[PDB]
DNA sequence: CCTGACTCG
DNA sequence: TTCGAGTCAGG
């Protein structure tokens, strides 16, 4: 039972300077898709609006736009970057249900009102699915069906704003959500819409050399196989590799056969045909995802990409990048890191700048497991693969061989990752044996992370959870499984959430402090992407000289931990060439 | 729709 | 038997 209008027109109770507000885009994809419908609800009363009739209206445009006038919402940024697309400025957003509900607990997964309704037992709201359908049966309904349905959403933001925020207050998260996150989601509004602008003419021409390309290792691997097969399938190439070419079989998953790229980088010394195979599938993935699937996704007329960036989705803090990733766009083998030479300025005469923190994840290390010797080496700016080179090893920093200090390398973030013994020796090829010694060395020579790993687990054990820098919450009700696999796995997340969360908690306060400082200076670049660990901006090529010291300090004053932080930058002409 | 590839942090 | 993500082809 909940009464509202059906208003035609906008009117000044509609107005008021708090309200809860809900403007519905029903596609996933919110860039230029269409706004089905608006609710209001405020002091004095309920409504519901057509968006035709009220983004159209003056009045109401400018209160949307106004920032004293104060909105509740659910998933805010949606309704800001849909309404950009209309032309129209949201401001004023003052609480987000959906970040409120992803702080109190991510693993809910909330994503529609109704989910976030169901964490304080409010059931007067339907979900999502349940009204508009699923797939192909997906619709907006008849339109009062359409209007109750947003006026009780609104209504539910409206009731639930304080019950969330006291609980935040109780969980030491109401400043995590009002001073980090909503400010971030406008920033991240901002990014997306701008988006990422694609030389297709390049794309499309390394698209057609990459087919060529294909061909050739395809029929090289039919050669060596003596028989044509779909690569693509490990099935079939289970059959070529175990069964007619005979080669060890390492390893089986619960469908079959491994082929996984570990696999078959190990079974070199018995067949070439494996490291054409490996090859085949790299350029493949290129082809499929880098030049077609990116392709697909360009605005024609403008060619940019718009990504969105899901704020609230992953267990630890991070975002997440979504049609199209932009956050995992090839870099590490020089065949694919050339797709970057595809992501231009949108403008002319403005170049790409971007800035990565180093080790981030091991200074954070460093700071929380209060490791003296940890601490000791980044102080020094020591470079930190080459120390536990030494200590695994038990040389001398002149006898650290290059490839005693990728082992090093693969122990020092192994030991984040809560590598075993077993991983780390198949990770490197190297004796089990070996692997063992490389990490009980470690924990020798860096008591203060064995101590904080055990602490940190014990801790999550009494708590039920674990915290970041910030004070963002990862809950592990599995901690204390009586299995081995279960529980084994949540205290990996012990060990590694605290810090991969942490150092998504530093990069996104850096994003707010960074988007002040710009404005603050009237200068024309902006931040395009924020890939985890280092952050994307466009510029005109006059204000590089201002970002290299600007972006870097703001980086590393973004939080002050017990070492340094460290942040390296470049610029060029394209993405591929800011390095 | 799932699984197992490749991609990034 | 190393953490957090997304997309793709095959089945």
């Amino acid at each position: 039972k909940m009464a509202f209008t059906l208003a035609d027109r906008v009117t000044e109770e509609m107005l008021a300077d708090k309200a809860a507000l809900v403007v519905e885009v029903v596609e996933e994809n919110y860039h230029d898709a269409p706004i089905v419908g608006i609710a209001v609800v405020n002091e004095h009363g309920r409504f519901f609006l057509r968006p035709e009739t009220a983004l159209a209206d003056p009045q109401f445009v400018a209160w949307l736009g106004d920032e004293t006038k104060k909105k509740s919402m659910f998933d805010s940024k949606r309704a800001a970057v849909a309404l950009k697309w209309k032309g129209i400025e949201l401001c004023g957003v003052s609480f987000d249900l959906l970040l409120a509900a992803y702080l109190l607990d991510p693993a809910q997964g909330v994503d529609d009102v109704a989910a976030a309704a169901k964490m304080k037992q409010y059931e007067a709201v339907r979900p999502d699915e349940a009204v508009y359908g699923k797939g192909a049966k997906r619709a907006v309904p008849d339109e009062p069906v359409l209007a109750e349905h947003l006026v009780r959403k609104a209504a539910a933001i409206w009731e639930l704003e304080r019950p969330f925020l006291d609980e935040l207050r109780r969980n030491e998260q109401d400043r995590l959500l009002v001073e980090l996150e909503q400010p971030l989601s406008s920033i991240l509004a901002e990014m997306e819409f701008a988006g990422v602008k694609v030389d297709t003419k390049r794309l499309e021409q390394m698209g057609k050399e990459l087919a060529e390309q294909l061909g050739t290792v395809e029929q090289r691997i039919y050669e060596l196989a003596g028989q044509e097969f779909n690569i693509n399938s490990p099935k079939q190439l289970g059959v070529i590799l175990f069964e007619k070419l005979q080669l060890p079989v390492l390893k089986k998953t619960k469908t079959g056969y491994s082929t996984s790229a570990d696999v078959l980088e190990k079974l070199a010394p018995y067949h070439e045909i494996v490291e054409n195979i490996l090859h085949y599938r790299q350029l493949g993935k290129l082809q499929s995802t880098y030049i077609e699937g990116l392709l697909k996704v360009v605005r024609p007329a403008t060619k940019k990409v718009h990504t969105i960036f899901n704020q609230a989705l992953t267990q630890t803090g991070r975002l997440s990048s979504t049609e199209p990733n932009l956050q995992n766009i090839p870099i590490r083998l020089e065949e694919g890191r050339k797709i970057r030479q595809a992501f231009v300025p949108s403008e002319s005469d403005w170049l790409i700048f971007a800035a990565d923190y180093s080790q981030i994840e091991l200074r954070v290390l460093a700071h929380i497991a209060e490791d003296d010797n940890l601490m000791e080496a980044f102080r020094r700016d020591l470079d930190i693969h080459t120390k536990t080179a030494m200590d695994i090893f038990q040389v001398s920093e002149d006898e650290v061989t290059p490839n005693m200090r990728r082992q090093a390398k693969a122990v020092n973030y192994g030991i984040v990752y809560g590598i075993s013994d077993y991983g780390l020796a198949q990770n490197l090829n190297i004796s089990r044996k070996e692997a063992a010694e490389f990490i009980e060395r470690y924990f020798e020579s860096f008591p203060g992370v064995k101590r904080y790993m055990e602490n940190i687990v014990q801790e999550a054990k009494q708590k039920g959870y674990v915290t970041t820098l910030l004070h963002r919450r990862r809950y592990l009700p599995d901690i204390t499984s009586r299995n081995f696999n279960v529980r084994s796995f949540a205290e990996r997340m012990a060990m590694n959430t605290p810090i991969q969360g942490s150092a998504a908690d530093i990069i996104k306060k850096a994003m707010i402090d960074l988007n002040a400082r710009l404005k603050e200076e009237r200068l024309q670049a902006h931040l395009l992407l924020q890939v985890h660990d280092e952050l994307i901006l466009e510029a005109p090529k006059e204000e590089m000289e201002r970002l290299c010291r600007l972006v870097p300090e703001v980086m590393e004053q973004a939080v002050t931990l017990r070492v340094p932080l460290k942040v390296d930058y470049h610029y060029g002409s394209t993405w591929y060439d800011a390095k």
